[PDB]
């Protein structure tokens, strides 16, 4: 369950947030597949409830009304569509897999769902799974409102319903295997792995239960035996009995402190500073490597209210959010997951967004296409920051250095820092607030290489910064607080 099956040498997912999947199809087949992208988290591909108080929010797919695979993002044909020619050019399909919950325990019943099948959350009757009132935790759990009051109590965590979410029991043999059908279906169709939403409103030992019923990953396109990929999205920031540890038996976890802690340094909050990167990992309290599943922000923290806060950097904070996601691409730990956000109208009130619930971009409720400008930007305000020339070509640069260790560590105490991945790729970071202009050792081969944030090797030539590796592997860097992008990459794919 902790290896994502990639193709070899592609080493990133990108969180495709909302997209629909013919527009998935088509970006695995003319962007993802020729720049290197491993595979996609897909929004949750079963069938929702359709809020329109507000109107059609994003969170409206974490409130299942069935296993059909019937969304806004598409239907089944056109779900299977886009798993297959992803999976054609060697792109794989991540599922967001909301098994937790039903939806909330206050939704008026009837057919207010994105394929129409009736539900009555009152008394929890979902009969397209099906599901009835024996199916859930109601029984079980023991507050007082019936939902999560107290996390220092991990029993209620998993048993109580969060924000009223109805509560599937996940031991229950029955329950499980209706899961499990769900699940199996998505694997048969080619799926690679799954998101398990979350986690750690689930025990473990669940989750794992689950886990049995699961098929090998489909032997037209993967190796006989494969498992799913399973990254359980798990919030532990400490301070809390729960700890994600306890689910590192069924699959790598979400870290959440990483996002928190690189947005804490590049922000220089506190007093934090990127010269403390260092010992970026296990050091500052992170879960194994082999069991992270790594971000700046996901989908949920990225308007300001999740896990980590007010210093989740996002694509709203552009310059930043480019060092911090170069940053982690560059780094050897965890496997890395790249945002790709829609805008939306952020309106700060108290310093909260009020508009944070907006949904995707859509013309009377019906998302819209992503459409490609000729300068391979997007249109109908999808951000689409895996295009960003800084963006994409760090994720080139990270399957470039595979498997190469973190070596020659530079910095100036403050925030000017920079180091290798082994003699494959070195980056520099300028955070401070004057220039940084260096001679630093980078472990290449002698030579003249391409700064893929700035430019890209095109024609036998850089398009913008070129550095000149000398025979003792040195080389000048000069990076202005006033640049563009105050950070500089090269790697072994970027030498002319
Ligand atoms: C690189 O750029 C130079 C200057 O524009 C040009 O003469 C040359 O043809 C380009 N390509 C190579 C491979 O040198
Ligand atoms: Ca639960
Ligand atoms: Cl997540």
């Amino acid at each position: 369950q902790y290896s994502p099956n990639t193709q070899q040498g592609r080493t990133s997912i990108v969180h495709l947030f909302e997209w629909r999947w013919v527009d998935i199809a088509l970006e695995c087949e003319r962007y993802l597949a020729p720049k290197g992208f491993g595979g996609v988290q897909v929004s949750p591909p079963n069938e929702n409830v359709a809020i329109y108080n507000p109107f059609r929010p994003w969170w409206e797919r974490y409130q299942p009304v069935s296993y059909k695979l019937c969304t806004r993002s598409g239907n089944e044909d056109e779900f299977r569509n886009m798993v297959t020619r992803c999976n054609n050019v060697g792109v794989r399909i991540y599922v967001d897999a909301v098994i937790n919950h039903m939806c909330g325990n206050a939704v008026s019943a009837g057919t207010s769902s994105t394929c129409g099948s009736y539900f009555n959350p009152g008394s929890r009757d979902f009969p397209a799974v099906p599901y009835s009132g024996w199916d859930f935790n109601d029984g079980k759990c023991k507050t007082g409102s019936g939902d999560i009051e107290n996390y220092n109590d991990a029993t209620q965590v998993r048993d109580c319903r969060l924000t009223g979410l109805l509560d599937l029991a996940l031991e229950k043999d029955y329950v499980r295997s209706k899961i499990a059908e769900y699940m199996n279906h998505l694997i048969d169709i080619g799926v690679a792995g799954f998101r398990l939403d979350a986690s750690k409103h689930m025990w473990p030992g669940d989750i794992k239960a689950i886990l049995d019923k699961l098929h090998n990953l489909n032997s037209n396109w993967f190796p006989a035996g494969s498992k799913p990929f399973i990254y359980q999205e798990v919030i532990d920031l400490g301070g809390e009995p729960i700890k994600s540890s306890d689910y590192f038996g069924n699959g790598r976890v979400t870290e959440f402190k990483y996002g928190a802690k690189l947005g804490t340094v590049i922000r220089k909050w506190n007093g934090e500073k990127m010269s403390y990167l260092k010992n970026w990992g296990e050091g500052w309290g992170f879960v194994p490597s082999d069991r992270a599943l790594v971000f700046v922000d996901n989908h949920d923290n990225q308007r300001g209210h999740g896990a980590g806060g007010a210093s989740i950097l996002t694509f709203w904070d552009a310059r930043l959010y480019k060092m911090a996601v170069g940053f982690m691409l560059a780094h050897p730990y965890g496997f890395t997951r790249v945002m790709s956000s829609y805008r939306w109208p952020r309106q700060f009130q108290n310093g909260n967004d009020v508009n944070d619930w907006v949904g995707p971009p859509n013309n009377n409720g019906v998302i819209k296409e992503v459409t490609i400008n000729p300068d391979t930007t997007c249109g109908n305000d999808w951000v689409c920051e895996h295009r960003w020339r800084q963006i994409r070509n760090m994720v080139i640069f990270r399957n470039v250095v595979d498997g190469q260790p973190f070596t020659n560590w530079y910095d100036n105490g403050s925030n000017q820092v920079a180091f290798g991945r082994g003699n494959r790729g070195f980056i520099v970071f300028n955070n401070d607030d004057w220039s940084f202009s260096l001679t630093l050792q980078t472990g290449l081969p002698a030579g003249t290489y391409c700064d893929v944030i700035s430019g890209d090797k095109i024609n036998g030539n850089c398009t913008g910064i070129k550095i000149y590796v000398s025979d003792d592997g040195k080389a000048h860097f000069s990076i202005s607080n006033s640049a563009e992008d105050p950070f500089i990459a090269i790697h072994a794919e970027s030498k002319l």
